[PDB]
């Protein structure tokens, strides 16, 4: 969709602690119910020697906040990876600052995030997220406030 | 919370047809589900000559798209209208050129939706309601396609 990523990204520097403050997506089923498919909060990046990502997050399965552990494998952009699904998809870094705020989006039908590091409303990153998503087809966003993203599945 | 009303307005004008093409609130849960509280789909306005307005709207109820015809009673303020509730909730106009847009806000925890007179994405509209809603402390947002726009509920 989708002509947004980072140019010069350090794939080691994104490890660590990350809290979902922001999700969007095209589709409202993708992001509209705790169980909805794309509804999912990212706990920690790690990136492997390899250069692989995994991520840490937690979705809400059945009745209850699960965690999850995916593996982001590398390709030849540095700033777009692949998950391995029933057909697959690319995940893209479209903007960080490493240290603060990370913008990222899924696509194939499109969810897209703005990670923080801290459990804190960031203005700033919030703004770079609604920049990135003009571009986009987006018809729900949702928001999370600092009591949420310290409590599981931000209930 | 809701310091954006409409000067001048001609309750009258506001008669007719609208398309509910995006709604916003400050509690996700306001808007989340088919059967979520707020999410409710304005079909048609209708001014009596008292200048009270009359709603017809549909709302997802038990497994299915119910219509409901809402009053709401004028006040001293031209743009704020009052619903009965357990207790109660304003309706706040907070722009309206008659003819394409209409954003309402309603409040007591808050939703606002920008309504259309056509089954069209008016980009015009949604900048408006994007710049009312940035004084906001909104949470979720939702937007409707034209095909959507055309069916009971927006199914
Ligand atoms: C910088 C990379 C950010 C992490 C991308 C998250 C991808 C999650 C994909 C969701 C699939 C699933 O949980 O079933
Ligand atoms: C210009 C006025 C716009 C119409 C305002 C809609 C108010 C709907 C309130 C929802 C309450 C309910 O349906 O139970
Ligand atoms: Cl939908
Ligand atoms: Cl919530």
């Amino acid at each position: 969709i989708v002509t947004q990523t980072m140019k010069g990204l350090d794939i080691q520097k994104v490890a660590g602690t990350w809290y979902s403050l922001a999700m969007a997506a095209s589709d409202i089923s993708l992001l509209d119910a705790q169980s909805a498919p794309l509804r999912v909060y990212v706990e920690e990046l790690k990136p492997t020697p390899e250069g692989d990502l995994e991520i840490l997050l937690q979705k809400w399965e059945n009745g209850e906040c699960a965690q999850k552990k995916i593996i982001a494998e590398k390709t030849k952009i540095p700033a777009v990876f692949k998950i391995d699904a029933l057909n697959e998809n690319k995940v893209l870094v479209l903007d960080t600052d490493y240290k603060k705020y990370l913008l990222f989006c899924m696509e194939n039908s499109l969810a897209c995030q703005c990670l923080v590091r801290t459990p804190e409303v960031d203005d700033e990153a919030l703004e770079k997220f609604d920049k990135a998503l003009k571009a986009l087809p987006m018809h729900i966003r949702l928001s999370f406030n600092p009591t949420q993203l310290e409590e599981q599945c931000h209930i």
